[PDB]
């Protein structure tokens, strides 16, 4: 678990997130897909952006940063009790996307460099902490269902 100090520097930022939650997750997914080329290849419809530009002047990359994150933020939101959301999740990207557990990993990555970029006066050591923990648990519990699934 996290503490409900924790919690609160979790919520915090991202209540600053959600001040421009569609510049945010255009950042986050370009930040991933850049870094993790694999990555793109599991969105059909991103496949075609070859480069930095094209992915900044794609309107539905920026459209999907913004469902990606709304969808993350529902689930910090629940701080731990989030089984109703996770279980769906989990067997979506395990069976219908096949995302291996590691680009959760990846997404958490690109997600804190994004917060600490915009946000570094509350992001600070102990609130990237928390927010590791937070995305650690949520991927931890999603880990499980995959393990379940007997997805690899
Ligand atoms: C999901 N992006």
């Amino acid at each position: 678990g996290l503490s409900d100090g924790e919690w609160q520097q979790v919520l915090n930022v991202w209540g600053k997130v959600e001040a421009d939650i569609a510049g945010h997750g255009q950042e986050v997914l370009i930040r991933l897909f850049t870094g993790h080329p694999e990555t793109l290849e599991k969105f059909d419809k991103f496949k075609h952006l070859k480069t930095e530009a094209e992915m900044k002047a794609s309107e539905d990359l920026k459209k999907h940063g913004t469902v990606v994150l709304t969808a993350l933020g529902g689930i910090l939101k629940k701080k731990g009790h989030h089984e109703a959301e996770l279980k769906p999740l989990a067997q979506s990207h395990a069976t219908k996307h096949k995302i291996p557990i590691k680009y959760l990993e990846f997404i958490s990555d690109a997600i804190i460099h994004v917060l600490h970029s915009k946000h570094p006066g509350d992001f600070g050591a102990d609130a990237q902490g928390a927010m590791t923990k937070a995305l650690e648990l949520f991927r931890n519990d999603i880990a499980a269902k995959y393990k379940e699934l007997g997805f690899q």
